[PDB]
């Protein structure tokens, strides 16, 4: 036809990207690995491997300047831990209005053929370098006209982009380290409590008709118990430390794509109010420097449509990712109590 | 008073016609109130100490529960300390119906205690002549039997205060540790979710405050959470602490009885191999042999009393620790309970 247009429309958080009319998911799962992707709008399932993945990421990149796309894992549980990231990563591409539809991406979801494969990816190839399209659906408001007021909206965005990619990386630093410190040094008082009950036991046994062999058995029963909750607080972080950290990982790639972004639009304001002065020097054509104007807000709508966007998969994902965290360890105490509540029973006898 | 009878365990102590408790409170003086008083006593530290030297001279073949330090938590450990040290004292068939013992307990008057100070002074009967007080029994039982038993005993004491030190140590370790590496660690994961929530205030029409106060109330629990974890110790590790440092303090009056018994033994054969040769009188040989065979019995109830009370103090301890435990472990899991209803819905 002629070119894919996206659409930006006024909402309850102002200016959103509309809906994906044709929305769909896409699932990931299984010496090269190809991922088995299976996604909704698509009768046979499709497998594709991270060389794949990446070819498309570099594409998105040199396409999409105002919107953030979300970072592939690593390169270089590295297996286990490439498949959470890379789920966590098809679902914020499906899940956003623009990337999911992306003809780079439909093709990258559909294409069976090897044959038909390869004229897709140069087709893709030359579409970038087109920019955008960026229709307007709603009427522009009076709040809007004034591109200052647009713009000290961009500057308390990027202020808060850098303090929560600080909080992020804390976070995230902070987590890494407690599966380290689960792993050695919180396994090391459980195991060095139950190594001393067992000790005692051991003692105890020095002196058969003066002593029970029913207590001398349930004091060693709690030195192989808190042994064994040593051991559990060693394989815990896999249930609730990993996928947080998949989930920072996430916003990791997501935040450090602001930097630009941001840097670009700032050029474009800068770009209006230079054009327009200009044009009062004389030195400037003005309905060229009107020109310049109307694309920067049109694409100040663009950018403010993603800072909105990223706020709501930000809430919805750190809501899950706190309630995911919290259910996980709540279990895991639930379980260290009834190590303890089992090895007590021992004791009525 | 005291007599020493046969049992299934073998030679023990016979129990107190008349026992009894005392129960040690603060109102630094203590109020002690004995159930078999008429009226409470109240007594400070120098009182016991008197009292503890009083025994250490009397009871040589006894084990004398140590008395706790006399130079945060002092001052309120040894509250602690000296209960299980009094109920060790109520509890021992010996000990508890010592004369001395009761005037500590029974003596609302002041005239009257100087008095009964000083008839516990100049007592005729105590070291080995407290040996002359208690009746053996009438069995006779092989006296190497008696020397390999208590050979036992040295091995088993040994052990057993390497074991506890090893406990002890441990204990100690995990107090700090509740107080520094514990806390610290949730202290820093709730400041982290602290920060977050912090940084989602910074873009005010756009973030959710019901999102952010749920995270800051996520970081204010951790922080709890920490809180939590540097006052445990009071629950569980400190009684625990106390138990191990009583028998800390019986497993030390051994190495020094067993060693006066391990003589016994020697001079038993001594004196008999040389009165075989003539270089001896045989009765004196047998006077000997008479005085290793009651010492061996009060010794043989002392170490079936050790073993009595151990059982019983250390079921007791890994009890109330391990419901302690129970209970902490729980509280903490209503805080993180708490903490996730915050995000409903």
């Amino acid at each position: 036809y002629f070119q894919s247009m996206y659409s930006i429309e006024m909402g309850p958080r102002g200016p959103q990207w509309k809906a994906n009319p044709h929305p769909f998911a896409c699932s990931v799962e299984d010496s090269y690995i190809s991922y088995k992707l299976t996604p909704t709008h698509a009768a046979s399932p499709v497998y594709r491997r991270y060389k794949h993945f990446d070819w498309l990421y570099n594409r998105l990149l040199h396409k999409f300047t105002v919107i953030s796309v979300p970072h592939l894992p690593e390169k270089q549980d590295f297996i286990e831990k490439r498949k959470r990231r890379l789920i966590l990563w098809m679902d914020h591409m499906t899940s956003h209005p623009v990337l999911s539809q992306y003809e780079g991406f439909q093709h990258f979801l559909s294409c069976l053929d090897d044959k038909q494969w390869k004229m897709g990816k140069r087709r893709a190839e030359k579409d970038e370098m087109v920019g955008a399209s960026f229709l307007l659906t709603f009427q522009i408001p009076t709040e809007h006209q004034d591109l200052q007021d647009v713009e000290d909206r961009v500057d308390t965005f990027k202020a808060f982009s850098k303090k929560m990619d600080d909080s992020v990386l804390q976070l995230s630093t902070v987590a890494s380290e407690l599966v380290r410190k689960h792993v050695g040094g919180f396994r090391k008082e459980f195991q060095k409590l139950g190594s001393a009950f067992q000790a005692i036991s051991h003692s105890f046994q020095m002196d058969p008709p003066f002593c029970s062999e029913a207590l001398n058995s349930a004091i060693s029963h709690t030195g192989r118990t808190y042994e064994a909750i040593g051991e559990m607080f060693a394989e815990q972080p896999k249930n609730d430390l990993f996928q947080m950290l998949d989930t920072l990982s996430l916003y990791q790639g997501l935040l450090s794509n602001f930097p630009d972004i941001i840097h670009l639009q700032k050029g474009a304001f800068a770009k209006v109010k230079e054009s327009q002065r200009m044009s009062d020097e004389g030195r400037m054509v003005q309905d060229e420097a009107d020109g310049i104007r109307r694309r920067c807000r049109v694409v100040g709508f663009a950018l403010q449509a993603e800072m909105n966007h990223f706020h709501q998969r930000r809430e919805l994902d750190f809501k899950h990712m706190m309630q995911n965290y919290l259910r996980q360890q709540i279990l895991f105490y639930q379980r260290v109590g009834q190590q303890l509540e089992k090895t007590l029973r021992m004791y009525d006898n």
